[PDB]
């Protein structure tokens, strides 16, 4: 079973709808291939995409068509995602790795800004490291909720609205987004902000509610976070982690956010570590 008369498909190996591996035959190596019925947001997305490409950590697209009743996108093949990562380590990463993983995340999403586009699904899974010589790389992945905030030209800002529907995941949506904003450039760092302190403990106070309905559902995770304060969320862990999300919440919906001062929270805590520290991530040890 062929793509494109030139990619072989072979096994699934996940899902975002289904992932195969599959086999370049000309050039001999292995990438990643997606299948999407045609019902649609492909094709959008490979011109996102394609839009980001050269930047640290954007995949690179092979190739986009339509095979039999599926639209096709092949992609340099990638690792496994953060979150096969973090339950390979059993849901533990080490505060070096969390640091470590925080400053190219950090770095991603100012990239996706400064391509005037926010991402509005920033989630573990959304994050995967490169293979064989990238594997120290995170790249981002899935522009599928993509949206430009800003002209490209003149850099004014898409206007403030509210009723928005929640597009993206519930478990890291910023708490702008439950109350139905417009978002922003803001609630992209602060959804990171709630993924970091998700590796630091394994899970999040506001998983595991149950409903009768998504949108009930919504609203219990919404009434947990917005009842955990951030000092009580980062007990135990350095304070750089709810500095960092102080910062995000307070944001204004227009502002352009310090990625500077973020990183370098981070990096400040990592360094003053010394010779204690390596670069070298705890599945790789
Ligand atoms: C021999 O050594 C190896 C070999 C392979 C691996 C290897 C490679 C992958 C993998 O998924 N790669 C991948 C996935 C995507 C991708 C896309 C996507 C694809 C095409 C496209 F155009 C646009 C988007 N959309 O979503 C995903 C993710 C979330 C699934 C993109 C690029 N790369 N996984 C593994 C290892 N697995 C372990 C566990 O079972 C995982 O599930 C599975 C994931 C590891 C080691």
């Amino acid at each position: 079973l062929r793509v494109g008369n030139r990619y072989r498909l072979g096994r699934k190996i996940g899902s975002g709808g289904d992932i195969y591996l599959g086999t370049d035959i000309a050039a001999g190596e292995e990438v990643a291939i997606k299948l999407e019925c045609v019902k649609p947001q492909l094709h959008i997305e490979s011109k996102i995409y394609k839009m980001m490409q050269g930047g640290v950590g954007i995949p690179t697209i092979r190739w986009c068509g339509a095979e039999g009743d599926y639209n096709v996108m092949v992609m340099e093949l990638l690792g496994p995602s953060l979150e096969d990562l973090f339950n390979f380590c059993s849901r533990k990463f080490s505060l070096k790795t969390v640091l470590l993983l925080a400053d190219q995340m950090i770095s991603r999403i100012e990239y996706i800004h400064s391509k005037n586009f926010i991402h509005r699904d920033v989630k573990p899974d959304n994050f995967l490291m490169g293979l064989g010589k990238k594997g120290n790389l995170v790249y981002i992945i899935d522009f599928g909720l993509a949206k430009k905030y800003r002209d490209a030209r003149t850099h004014q800002h898409i206007p403030y609205r509210e009723n928005k529907n929640l597009t993206g995941t519930a478990r890291y949506a910023s708490i702008n987004t439950h109350l139905g904003i417009e978002q922003s450039r803001r609630d992209d760092l602060e959804s990171l902000g709630y993924v970091l302190m998700y590796f630091n403990l394994g899970s999040l106070p506001w998983q595991g509610l149950k409903a009768a309905t998504k949108r009930q559902k919504y609203e219990r995770i919404s009434e947990k976070k917005m009842s955990t304060p951030i000092e009580v969320l980062c007990k135990g862990y350095p304070s750089e982690f709810a500095t960092y999300l102080n910062f995000c919440r307070s944001l204004r919906f227009d502002d352009k956010p310090d990625y500077s001062y973020l990183r370098q929270l981070f990096r400040n805590l990592f360094h003053r570590q010394g010779f204690s520290y390596d670069y070298v991530f705890d599945w790789n040890m």
